[PDB]
């Protein structure tokens, strides 16, 4: 029903999973570093979230600097091998429902996909409110 690629080293990816959850779904977690999506299967998220592979990028990381892909010298299929050999490089979350896809950068992106309304209000662990008790978005 849901996947999430997940990181639970960043922020943003922890707020997604915990509106996922907050809508009354526990998701698939899959931690992407580790078990990355395979080729067609980065394809056709890619195709699915209606953005460039070079908007999947996260700059600053090791790879793309020593890579030198902040330069516009590579095209799609080579960035996207690039993911594939260096999985940090693929941004997060990337979130699957059977609405649809969306890198949920930032995390209340994912508001769009789930199905079920959140079932109280939401705020982000830094403070910031996103949803009131009443369900209207901040
Ligand atoms: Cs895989
Ligand atoms: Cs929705
Ligand atoms: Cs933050």
């Amino acid at each position: 029903n849901i996947t999430i690629y997940h990181n639970p080293a960043c922020g943003t990816s922890r707020n997604t999973l915990e509106m996922i959850r907050n809508s009354g779904t526990e998701p698939t977690i899959i931690l992407y570093l580790e078990n990355p999506p395979s080729r067609d299967e980065l394809v056709k998220l890619i195709a699915d979230m209606g953005i460039s592979v070079r908007a999947l990028l996260r700059k600053n990381v090791e790879p793309y600097e020593q890579l030198g892909l902040a330069e516009d010298k590579f095209t799609d299929d080579q960035l996207i091998d690039f993911m594939l050999q260096h999985p940090i490089l693929i941004n997060r979350p990337i979130v699957v429902t059977p609405l649809g896809t969306r890198l949920c950068r930032p995390s209340e992106v994912v508001l769009d996909i789930l199905q079920d309304a959140q079932k109280g209000a939401f705020t982000k662990e830094d403070g910031e409110k996103v949803v009131d008790e009443a369900g209207k978005r901040l």
